[PDB]
């Protein structure tokens, strides 16, 4: 596992790290929450918006308030929804499976199928 190529500094990883360090929950646990759970009230099919994502960090880190700073670097990590012929970047959703993968690395690393940005 010799990847890496410049990602969220040790500042964001530290926060989330130190955060999950004390926590023992699972991303797959919160995932279902947003799937069938109540958190699914702010999910658009298989993609969730930015705001709705906030709740994730809430339950995820079981925090009572997550920093927008990290939330910003959080979304930047993984996104989706663009076009080289459209000036409407409204209601931006993101794949959970994608975030679930990235996050899976934090806790450890659960492979299954890597993506490709050809």
């Amino acid at each position: 596992m010799a990847k890496e190529r410049g990602l969220i500094s040790p500042s964001d990883f530290a926060q989330l790290q130190k955060y999950m360090e004390y926590s023992t929950k699972k991303v797959s646990d919160v995932l279902k929450l947003f799937e069938d759970g109540e958190m699914a009230k702010y999910v658009q099919g298989d993609a969730i918006g930015y705001e709705g994502f906030q709740q994730f960090l809430k339950i995820y880190l079981e925090v009572d308030n997550v920093p927008r700073h990290l939330s910003l670097a959080l979304f930047q990590s993984f996104e989706t929804g663009h076009c080289l012929n459209e000036t409407n970047v409204t209601k931006d959703v993101v794949c959970l499976n994608d975030v679930s993968c990235y996050f899976s690395l934090l806790e450890g690393g659960r492979p299954e199928d890597k993506l490709e940005w050809s």
